């Protein structure tokens, strides 16, 4: 069940597709990017297509959409990573066992594309090129974080096995989440930027 | 896809289903444990009916036989754990997160045996209050394997040029496997829980 939007990868299971700048989506992705990264340079955008990531990502959703009785658990969200994960994350996605752990020893990822445009996260290669990643994170209902945290706290103690889905640095005001499980996070689009 | 012969679960997601001696489904599970374990006694055998675990494993089993173009991909192991560790399992199956050192480390993942011998060590089955040790039976997606390595955090590419396609899991010896390591959630679907005793 691929989405509407991707483009035919002739029987294969994974593509990069570079987006065409000034068409709806590469408008949509870029103003996502530019709504607090205006000052930097976009070199590229690219759809990835990764059918068994999607496959296991959209097999998630359905379970913590049936869990948690409703379809508000996903959101758009940034990862910045160097340039050598990359064709790790576009083949795997995120993964917890490969920077602060202060809300978990998870896969971090930010509200504004701002926070992953640090050097830090989005670390600059030979050429000045940052890489951040859009994603689609299975947030679901989230408490705050902690350091030390291997999986989400339990929604209450009398139950240890019933988890939140994600933690958060703030409930009221989240800036990251941080998930737990593979497959939680779709690594949906891949922006090349500078400074 | 839930399989036909499970128990009706009444749209519950999860049931622990009480095996009886003397069915197939019992005798083979002791069979492979006495093989090597003829020195304990089984309590009982129940069958793990989580319909989320077994859906994600499945995608992957799917995904890893379209991969290896051959269906030679699950092999049934045994996973010795303490009883803390039990209602996690049956619920949320096995993270590495939460992974002991083995004795001997081809790798930071979840391990499991072929022989139910090695599993029932307290080192993993952990005697409970009451004497009763816990060991999974579990279907694994071990695919195409290579030795493993203790810094391992993923398995190794198959070719150090393509880092990024990767074996599926790690043994301890290629030709003579006693124990496979997996490093990703879903590639373990915890089947049956042995409870037995001294
Ligand atoms: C407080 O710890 C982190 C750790 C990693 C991290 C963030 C915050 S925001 C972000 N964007 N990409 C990666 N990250």
């Amino acid at each position: 069940n691929l989405p509407e939007h991707w483009t035919d990868m002739n029987h294969q299971l994974f593509c990069m597709v570079q987006l065409e700048p000034g068409q709806s989506e590469y408008n949509t992705i870029k103003d996502k990017f530019t709504r607090t990264c205006s000052s930097y340079a976009i070199e590229k955008i690219e759809r990835i297509q990764n059918a068994f990531l999607w496959q296991s990502y959209q097999v998630k959703k359905r379970q913590m959409d049936i869990k948690n009785d409703h379809k508000n658990n996903e959101r758009l969200l940034f990862h910045g990573t160097d340039a050598d994960s990359v064709p790790y994350v576009n083949q795997h996605g995120f993964n917890r066992s490969c920077n602060a752990v202060s809300y978990g020893k998870g896969t971090y990822f930010a509200v504004d594309a701002s926070y992953s445009a640090k050097d830090t996260y989005s670390k600059p290669d030979s050429n000045g090129r940052k890489h951040m990643y859009v994603v689609r994170v299975l947030t679901g209902v989230f408490t705050k974080g902690r350091a030390g945290l291997v999986t989400p706290p339990p929604k209450n103690p009398h139950n240890p096995t019933d988890l939140f889905d994600s933690v958060t640095n703030n409930t009221r005001s989240p800036k990251l989440f941080v998930v737990f499980f593979d497959n939680q996070a779709y690594p949906e689009y891949l922006i090349t930027f500078t400074a």
